[PDB]
């Protein structure tokens, strides 16, 4: 049987080129090599207050966007998190094997709390435990994520090991799969800040479903540096904006930064931004064309959701039963 | 009928205080209310404990509740973990609970110890519960559940019933060696308690050590301030036999505390022997217990699923596509 890949994305905000390069791109390329399972994590999304109509539409938007990226429901399992109760069941049980301090130290909880001081809720704090349940339910070997999720993956490993050490080989210990390019795409006007799918300043982001012409304008206005002469060279410390642009370009074209640096020898930021906008505009145009054929076919989205929840449930129920037997619950009839 | 939700913790043997002071009265209220008894194994694991003892204690608790008279045809009795909706609603309600609310209820406590008040709130709100017979140590938990229900309702409509404490109490069973303290199932000093499974020799021994007073002559008279131990023995005897405190005071005129203790032990063990016979009959019948759990979980999930669906609809989740 193939090793198992699991990963998820929130139906909140609007997925960006950052979400694509750090995660979805890898999701698509691993579908034959591994047994892949991809999740729309609507239970995680509501740790930030959502409008109910927005959340429903965004869940379906996200599903269609997975399909548009090339996630293939005949190859991978695609499902909505709340459709599989085992996620919440194992999440509760794993609370009891997770320490308070492991959660309080989390960068995401601290960043999100500062952004939403009016809604610092227990779900936001408990977020990593539910994520660990997401992963461990499927005997997951590889978890393809961006860099910002490293700390959460590491906790899920610590939980798997702690539980296994008491109870036996109940969980696989997952490993992160973080790309060499595009693991942390940066904001266009603030290249020291991760690109956000919920930025108040849209000029910082390249949304997957955004008008390509709007994206191309945003690329040209991306901040660079004062170097004289202007030089296309990778240096995150001193040339954050140029470096981020090179990263996006490498991640879309598959070309190395060394290659790109040589290609831009004797050129300046106009050539750099012209190729970035060309490559990204082409990607988004093709993506969006596939997207609408999937997004407006409710019967197909309904079918994918149904089959996917059924496949996931068969795996998740097996793991949960072993977990419940190990901790000592009377098994359900 | 109003819906009553009670959570029965697997670990810890029930005492005569638990039985005469509450369960016995709830047993005769099963036609007045729609009573739900949830054996809360998911709450139990906030404290690390041996797995096989937890399984046994889950079944022990079920058989004892049956033995005390909970009627699975009249009331709903089930194991918490058998109903996924509890964890499902718990997660959702996490997202409507302030971190500060849980902190106001360190780095090495597990997250379940910190988060179980939200699971409690989900346990109650799942069943459109009207009444909850909390202990005094759970009043803040109930009040959080009410706060969560009102917060959610104010956002989404009247999805949840706002639960109320069960106010009325009602027999007074105090610790045998410390009569100012109530008899508690969780007491480490097992000599303060009489468990429902204790044999007549154990009851005699614990009653004989029960603290009395130095009155001379010894006088069997009710006085909680000045004669707490003798008063506790009198309350226990009256709770078992139904005889009034004045009647017992007349019955023990000119008698010593050894006489009183002898009758207390005899009365307590008489009451316990009928309960113990039923306990062991139920406990050793695997199929009966399995049927009770299967039926109870089916009844509970049927109600819980209706609430969860409404909650999920209010939040905006895409509804599940069943096969
Ligand atoms: C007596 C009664 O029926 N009360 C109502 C009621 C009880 C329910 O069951 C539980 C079980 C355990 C707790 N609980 C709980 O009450 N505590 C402490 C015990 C000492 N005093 C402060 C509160 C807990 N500590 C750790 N883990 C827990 N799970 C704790 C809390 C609740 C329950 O799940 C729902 C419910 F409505
Ligand atoms: N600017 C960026 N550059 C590169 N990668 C980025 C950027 N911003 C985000 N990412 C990555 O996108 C994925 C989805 O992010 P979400 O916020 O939806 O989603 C998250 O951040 C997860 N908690 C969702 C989740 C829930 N359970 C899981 C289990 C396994 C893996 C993932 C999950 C992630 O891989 C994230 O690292
Ligand atoms: O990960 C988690 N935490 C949780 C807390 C409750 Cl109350 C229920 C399910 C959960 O899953």
């Amino acid at each position: 049987t193939k090793p198992i890949v699991f990963s998820g994305a929130q139906p909140s905000g609007e997925l960006t080129i950052g979400n694509y390069m750090g995660a979805l791109r890898q999701w698509v390329n691993m579908q034959d090599d591994y047994h892949c399972i991809y999740c729309i994590v609507d239970q995680h999304a509501i740790t930030v207050r959502q409008d109910a109509q927005k959340l429903r539409k965004a869940t379906l938007d996200t599903l269609a966007l997975y399909l548009a990226c090339g996630i293939d429901p005949e190859k991978s399992t695609i499902f909505v998190q709340s459709h599989v109760p085992e996620h919440a069941q194992l999440g509760w049980a794993l609370n009891c094997y997770t320490y308070f301090g492991e959660l309080s130290r989390m960068t995401q909880f601290k960043d999100k709390s500062a952004r939403y001081a009016e809604n610092i809720n227990a779900g936001l704090f408990d977020y990593p435990v539910l994520m660990a349940a997401d992963i461990l339910l499927y005997q997951t070997n590889l978890v393809p994520v961006g860099e910002d999720q490293k700390q959460h993956l590491e906790l899920s490993r610590d939980i798997a090991q702690r539980f296994n050490a008491l109870y036996g080989e109940i969980f696989k210990v997952p490993e992160p799969f973080i790309p060499k390019s595009g693991a942390r795409v940066m904001s266009l006007l603030e290249p020291t800040k991760k690109m956000s799918k919920s930025d108040d300043n849209r000029n910082n982001v390249i949304g997957l479903l955004e008008d390509p012409k709007s994206v191309v304008k945003k690329i040209k206005r991306a901040v660079t540096d004062s170097d004289e002469p202007p030089v296309v060279r990778y240096d995150v410390q001193n040339k954050a904006g140029v470096s981020n642009l090179l990263d996006i370009l490498s991640a879309v074209t598959g070309q190395s930064i060394p290659e790109l640096e040589k290609q831009f020898e004797g050129k300046m930021y106009g050539h750099l931004k012209g190729e970035v906008a060309d490559a990204v505009s082409g990607m988004l145009t093709e993506l969006q064309e596939r997207y609408h054929r999937f997004r407006n076919d409710e019967a197909f989205l309904q079918q994918v959701m149904k089959d996917g929840a059924e496949k996931a449930s068969a795996h998740a129920s097996r793991t949960l039963k072993a977990v419940y037997e190990a901790i000592g619950f009377v098994a359900k009839r």
